């Protein structure tokens, strides 16, 4: 009832693979066909899971999210296995999830599209955040759509260089995250949100800077520079004393900047590119903005379970990490259909 294993050498590694496994081609990522449910679907061999404390911590991390999430707009595990009979052997991860048809990239749009996409991010944010979970790196290649337009967010569980210069790893990130300005929290998911939807509409980076700096001027100009009150929540003093150089600048017109767009797009936006991220709208309140009516629907827009993560603030061995990770293994239980 262990399933049968093959030996497959690709990208010059071995992956050993239960035998429901078939036409695995490279994208360490596979596409593959999953003959007992019909699906393609996306392997991922986790390269040396336990060869660190980090490196264990973010393997059991991993397994943890993908484990709960289980919400149609947000990427589940359809399996997770290992070749491994017992812990002592155990050094090998494969996650298993639904292979999507294109990232966002590739895609760039209507209003009504615009609609359907910005409501399907909400929606699967309100789930992700009222499990406490943030997910700090929404941006168009995190979110896959397929023919339908159905759409999925990815990429759960980054360096001082990849942050660096013109690149689309910071032009979403939320300002108080780019500068470390204070303790963070879910509303940082939003902002990206607003980037994203802006682009959808424009087919342009909102904020495409060629550095941090840069991008904080870019960011500025369009929503002002910050107030009183939001200089004092600005934790560090060496970013607040920054900020406080820069010479004042109004909140722009978001008409006059997205022109032609539905007024109701330009008002969603307008809340979500609030500079201070305590007045941001959240997924809840925006799934809730006249700008879906179409889609909106109370009854169909669930929250998740409860996601206990008092293990991210844990100091454990490698060894314990692994056992951990193990036992989320074996239990795995998949999805039914
Ligand atoms: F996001 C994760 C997390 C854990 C394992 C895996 Cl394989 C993934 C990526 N999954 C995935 N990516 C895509 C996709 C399709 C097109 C662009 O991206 N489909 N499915």
């Amino acid at each position: 009832e262990r399933p049968t294993f093959y030996r497959q050498e690709l990208n010059k590694t071995i992956w050993e693979v239960p035998e429901r496994y078939q036409n695995l081609s490279p994208v360490s990522v596979c596409a593959a066909f999953d003959t007992k449910t019909g699906l393609r679907v996306a392997v991922k061999k986790l390269s040396r899971p336990f060869q660190s404390i980090i490196h264990a911590k973010r393997t059991y991390r991993e397994l943890r999210l993908l484990k709960h999430m289980k919400h149609e707009n947000v990427i589940g595990l359809l399996d997770v296995f290992t070749p491994a009979r017992s812990l002592e052997e155990f050094n090998d991860v494969y996650l298993v999830t639904h292979l999507m048809g294109a990232d966002l990239n590739n895609i760039v749009l209507t209003d009504d599209h615009v609609q359907f996409l910005i409501y399907q991010i909400l929606r699967g944010l309100k789930y992700i955040h009222s499990a406490d979970i943030i997910h700090r790196d929404l941006k168009p290649s995190n979110l896959a759509v397929n023919e339908d337009c159905e759409l999925k967010i990815l990429d759960f569980g980054h360096t001082d260089d990849e942050m660096t210069g013109y690149v689309a790893t910071r032009w979403y990130r939320a300002p108080e995250i780019m500068l470390n300005w204070m303790h963070y929290n879910q509303t940082v998911d939003i902002w990206s949100v607003g980037c994203i939807m802006a682009e959808l509409l424009t087919g342009r980076t909102l904020f495409p800077g060629t550095d941090h700096i840069d991008q904080l001027k870019l960011i500025l100009r369009l929503v002002g520079t910050p107030g009183a009150e939001l200089l004092k929540k600005i934790s560090s003093e060496s970013a607040r004393n920054y900020i406080q150089s820069l010479t004042q600048m109004p909140k722009m017109n978001f008409a006059n900047v997205f022109i032609g767009a539905n007024p109701l797009a330009v008002d969603l936006l307008e809340k979500m590119l609030v500079l201070d991220s305590d007045k941001r709208i959240t997924a809840a309140q925006a799934l809730a903005h006249a700008y879906f009516a179409q889609y909106h629907d109370p009854d169909d827009e669930p929250v998740a379970d409860p996601y206990d993560q008092s293990f991210e603030s844990r100091d454990l061995l490698i060894d314990e990490w692994k056992s951990l990770t193990y036992d989320e293994v074996i239990s795995f239980v998949p999805p039914p259909l």
